[PDB]
């Protein structure tokens, strides 16, 4: 009793100060030695529950929920490989600045590398992957450790959620007995308790001087926004007002929200990928200023162009000293919030130092390749990639939640998705591009946002298969597009196409897998749309439904590389003849 | 030839970064697998070369000063242990935030574990003790790799001089021949080469609700300002006239700058290491709210006493949130600039919120605490440890720099140096409070300060000895007045004292060392101070000489415990008596 | 008291069990945190204490005393910068295969990470640098936590005993109080209390095919053995046996003990670093197989031509799998002990399968280079480098111990170091080979053989200068010999001293010391030796002086270079000239 009621005041101490901190939901894989955190958790009134038996996929969803809701999110697993299977989400969420809270448990020392059952060395065990890590001590009811529980509590998500944010890792070694007392409650009904650690707002600001440094280096300049994955508060109406007054052109990922706030400018540019492909062009656009935001963009021809503009001055807003720049283009590094450069410029630049001639270059080529591509598609009845893109930016209702998965998806969106005055929150795990847990990062941001879709390719569907399985038993809302090209259609792209002798096998791996059998394991409404109409009615379908839909494309891989290279071709012969 | 131009282009544009970021002084060890970066740095015009042949005593050199000019100094050394020698400088400048680049030379892949002649595993060598760690490749002198170096360049200076600062670590793989082309000159004669990466000063800046929580919840409380060791700039004034504004009394560290700032005020409480001690006085010193700035004192009553306050709203400057709090007591985290903070405030508090009686209790028992010792010492002629501190505090000439060793001599400073009317720069290491390169520390320092003093024991001194050797062959200014009780002296007061079988070969090491043969290894004027006319002439000896001075002043041990305890009781009896 | 009893009963069975497993001794350093586990070893009536205040000087100490005398030696050191100190030896250790058991002190989980007073993370402290690492729990005497104590005191001596040796790390977590309880003993007057892990004794060894194939590969062949250093059981005399048995020529280092075993044989090659370097020899000493025993060799000119021998069965013995091969030139690696392979091939490789042609090439440039060293070294009075070593080779008593320091003092030796009728034992620091704690690694070889020698260069003296505390304090013998060539003579043959710029402040450190000065600090027998007579007459006093002696060689360091290309060519035109 003793001992269980010290094990108990230990983790209520520390449960407590992570929801008194932010934390609203807690994704929980079922095991023997997490008994006592789990148990509490779920005894907790505030505190939401996600039970999820496959830990990689209850990783990824606790990181889609995290990277929809700026919210700290909780991950608790058992002693052994369950901590194992946390390691990717955990690099994604480091890499992409995720606030994961990932609580292990542990044998206690005594059953530490002693070859204990289910036992395994958890200290720096995501090694540099997280942003700190904490090895708790042994469950302890005593007035310093019942304040060093709720101390770390508050750290923990403190650290977290402190720009740049990340990933922390906390381990709990838990001796038995591991049955907590719940009744009476260890929450309520606990008078003269309430210690709160309350943690205020923060941000970076430039110095006076610094203000005052690159308003004047800025003003007059030919100077182009690039405007990468970002998913911070906002930010897109204020970027595309400061654009407006500086007359610059912002090259616009999809991820950076700014082709779809809801409205149409003049300012975004959508089409860059296609057009700074063509060298006959790229000589009226070289700027002399070059200001970027948030991650690097998903384009490669971005690239490249950016890396061989020599003699200009590229500023690059990194809020938290992440330092990325995979180019090492910088020229001025910038440690500020976005937010206070945006508004700081907003009132201190010149409201008349616009050279009208340089964002008409950009505008004129935009909106041209922006029609050829809008008339490609409105003209055909195949159902190619980039078709079912296109059909996806003209059905999907406003204020809807669109995941993009990596490999050719998020690529086709760069392509195949223009500006569109509808309001569609675009996510995806742009930290390490990785095919694994998109289903249930996808099930996370439903949590957030509805109605919400998943653009997704084969391979990657069936990477994270098991993500399906919260979606059956939490009765979720979700509408899974798969682009099944049957194997990797991003290799046919790549140099590797051209030798067929071990091609398929190592690149373009064939599954013959009838998606139909696995919609049909999950309690999923299945269609598989053949023709545009067929899409169309599938899609009107899955908004009637509130449950999981999956609408399988079959497209073929062989075939994209001559319709992407035609459509390009178009483009580039159209924008040469432009005066 | 080709094989030396790609080292010298490499090295070239690396090191140049390094210099345009803000790098004047760079401390090199002697080295084979070291030489292509330690004859560039001294072919370098603007780099300042200290070379130490004891790796040791050159990263306690770089790190005072660092830690004495705010300035990010490079460490360099060879492949092999001499990098294992620079652990423990680098583990105190990650506790006490120093911004050190420590280069390490290394055996190129081919001679990496496989039993190569000095070649030793050096891939993430220091642990979580750096800020960041980077593994260079070999040299290349593409444009990617020419960029590339001079990208890990500003990166390396711009994250250790971010907040929290602290040092950082680049290995450099370098593969045989070892000898660059220093003619022509590398870094000068080089047209169209400038491509400096300027880095903008930026600050964290509370949010105005936090603003308005904060002046809401601190207007009429009676609070408490805690300064313990902090060096940043200024903020020795802003304090005090925040104290002065609200009424409120400043625990000052000596560390805190506020005892040595040039002027005299009545709300520095110096004295509370004393005070604090007696029970039947805390009860009229309880307050509402407590506001920490800089690390933990070095007062243990100071703690203890904050240990049981409760009850109370106890906020916790923390800039870089590095969560220092060893008691764990904190209530309101706060994660901005300090300078910020004050000002915020010192125009938006009350000016009439300020309760005469809570400021006149503290200055009461901290005024006649104050004259009980200025009294037990001015009437004395034993050169006791207090007295030397006294003298000390009545011979230092303005704007002098003062280095305080760690064990007693840091608690002998918080016991006998009021505050005073002379600007006094203290140093002290204090991140783990290491006995360990305080010798070297305090000649780094001295390259600032000038004149410059240490406070020393007799174990700590020999400890680092090899660091006078940096004084011998560079002409340095430092008068070392060595505390000799022959051992450690901190070990009387524990409990470890009253078992007399162990102590003295576990705890007081005596080493019967002559320290006038040590002075004379180190071309240094020796002085032994037997008297208080003794201890004074030889201080004003060492301002007539510009050179290395040691005045060993030898104490009892066994008589410490004694004088300090009488001491002690003299100030609770007078204190108990007051109204 | 309950607390203080617990914290007793926890180290005493862990202390206990170190020293059933082979312990029996334990180098202290002073501090507040370490208080328990120091006050329990010496109150051990079997276990030897060693108190050292250098914390670095302590680890070599240590390091050396393992090194000579094969027995596991336990460091001990208090939290913080202290254990930081140990890294040098550490990484020392685990590259030369060293069993030392480090102990760090450590505060409790709530002191850990919260910026407490001599705090430091200390989990994984040393990397890669130890075979194993352990953080022990917080002190408790339940049956199963004393069982446990125990069992990893068992563990840490046995990891670190077996092959491949190494160091080991066990980090303590100590709460206050940490005072035990010392009477009655802990470890004496505690009936029932026996429960010791008895270790058996194993080795590796080949199976009956993998002997098979290499006494048959190995017949009738010209091969070559490579000894270098190695300090196992015995082995010089079976070496030497199965190279007669064979008629293979054994190139040996000074440190694999054949150079100086007590007899004189006619297969033990010394002057192979000499004779390499001529090219027109070489001719006739190209073999088809080589076996290598022990490291690398320090010789230079032995690596580059084995670096070069095609088409040939390059054996490596290497009873530990740890791949010391900086050639890559192995063909057949083996993984069973040396002395096992030794006989196995003595009773099985035939008697008669000799080519007397091949010794005889191998013999007769061997003999004829060392009468041409030991004749200039006869018929000079001036006391050069090679003088130095030639000299102690002479007065060397039998049964002496020879600590050689890096840098030129080991590369001498390998050239001026003939094979003797002799037992001399030659130990050095050749892991990373640094010049750093090569004065205590000498000290503590000296507690097991006498008489004990140290062969060391000024640098590395003044580096390990604090080693000298430990001979002081411990009336340690030991008598120095410092080829004081003032600075880095090693810089002088390789190809940076040709520019003269940076020269003699890079390399060449100047430190113009006085080590009478240093000699008497440590109260040492002081001879500066100016001749041959003179270096007798010092090195006859040091046998006669039990304590610390320190003899001075003023040499030149712009004259090494021209001293010995003039011996090697004289050694290369006479071996050019023989049929
Ligand atoms: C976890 C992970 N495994 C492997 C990869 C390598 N990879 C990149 S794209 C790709 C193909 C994915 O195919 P699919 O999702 O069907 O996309 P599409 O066919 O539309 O290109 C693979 C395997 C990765 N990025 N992440
Ligand atoms: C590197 C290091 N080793 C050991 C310690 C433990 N320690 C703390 S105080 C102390 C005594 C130092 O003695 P000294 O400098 O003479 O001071 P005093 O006698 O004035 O107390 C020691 C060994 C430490 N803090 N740092
Ligand atoms: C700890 C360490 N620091 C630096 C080096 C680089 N190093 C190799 S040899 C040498 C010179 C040492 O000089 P000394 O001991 O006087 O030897 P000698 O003059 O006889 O060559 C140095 C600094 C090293 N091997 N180890
Ligand atoms: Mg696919
Ligand atoms: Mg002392
Ligand atoms: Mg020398």
């Amino acid at each position: 009793t003793n001992h269980e009621q010290v094990l108990t005041d230990y983790l209520a101490a520390f449960i407590e100060e992570l929801v008194q901190a932010g934390v609203k939901e807690a994704i929980i894989s079922p095991g023997s030695r997490s008994t006592p955190l789990a148990l509490m958790m779920a005894e907790h009134p505030i505190l939401k529950i996600y039970v999820d038996v496959d830990e990689r996929s209850a990783g990824f969803f606790a990181l889609g929920l995290a990277k929809a809701s700026k919210r700290p999110v909780v991950l608790l697993c058992t002693s052994g490989t369950a901590a194992a299977n946390y390691f990717p989400a955990v690099a994604e969420a480091n890499l992409s600045q995720i606030p994961l809270i990932v609580l292990t448990a542990d044998r206690p020392h005594e059953l530490r590398n002693v070859g204990a059952p289910q036992a395994m060395d958890q200290l720096h065990l995501y090694g540099s992957h997280v942003k700190d890590f904490t090895d708790m001590a042994l469950p302890e009811n005593s007035e310093e450790m019942l304040r060093y529980a709720k101390w770390h509590g508050s750290r923990a998500v403190d650290i977290a959620m402190k720009t740049p944010r990340g990933p922390v890792h906390l381990n709990f070694p838990l001796r038995e007995p591991l049955v907590p007392i719940l009744e009476p409650s260890p929450f309520t009904a606990t008078g003269k308790k309430h210690h709160h650690v309350h943690i205020y707002y923060t941000h970076e600001v430039l110095d006076d001087s610094s203000i005052q440094k690159m308003v004047t280096e800025c003003t007059g300049k030919k100077g182009v926004f690039v405007v990468g994955p970002i998913d911070k508060k906002e930010l897109e109406q204020p970027m595309v007002d400061l654009a407006k007054k500086l007359g610059w052109p912002i090259l616009a990922d999809p991820l950076s929200g700014l082709r779809s706030y809801g409205a149409l400018d003049e300012v975004v540019i959508d089409q860059y990928d296609a057009f700074l492909k063509e060298a006959e062009i790229l000589d009226k656009l070289t700027p002399e200023v070059v200001i970027r935001f948030g991650s690097m963009p998903v384009s490669k021809p971005l690239k490249n162009w950016l890396e061989q503009l020599s003699d200009i001055r590229f500023y690059v807003v990194d809020p938290g000293a992440a330092w990325k720049d995979p180019i090492k283009a910088v020229t001025d590094m910038i440690h500020c919030d976005e937010r206070f450069l945006l508004d700081i410029m907003q009132q201190n630049m010149p409201d008349d130092a616009k050279d009208a001639a340089w964002l008409s270059r950009w505008t004129s080529y935009n909106k041209v390749a922006r029609e050829i591509v809008l008339a490609e598609m409105a003209n055909t009845t195949i159902l190619e990639e980039g078709k079912i893109v296109a059909e996806l930016r003209r059905l999907l209702p406003d204020k809807a939640g669109l995941f993009i998965g990596n490999s050719m998806p998020i690529r086709d969106v760069d392509t195949y998705f223009s500006q569109i005055d509808k309001k569609i929150k675009m996510l995806a795990n742009r930290g390490a591009n990785g095919i694994d847990g998109v289903v249930s990062s996808a099930l996370g941001a439903s949590v957030v946002f509805q109605p919400m879709f998943l653009l997704i390719g084969d391979l990657s569907f069936y990477h994270d298969m098991n993500g399906l399985l919260m979606a059956k038993k939490y009765k979720m809302n979700l509408t899974i597009v798969i682009v099944n090209n049957d194997g990797g259609g991003i290799f046919s792209f790549l140099p590797q196409a051209n030798e067929p002798k071990y091609f398929e096998s190592l690149f373009g791996t064939s599954t013959e897998l009838d998606f139909r059998f696995a919609a049909a394991f999950y309690d999923a409404d299945y269609h598989e749309a053949k023709s545009v109409d067929e899409l169309e009615e599938a899609i009107d379908k899955a908004s009637y439904h509130k449950g999981l839909d999956i609408i399988e494309v079959k497209t073929n891989r062989h075939e994209n590389k001559a319709n992407h290279q035609a459509l390009w071709a178009k483009i580039a012969d159209a924008l040469k003849a432009l005066n």
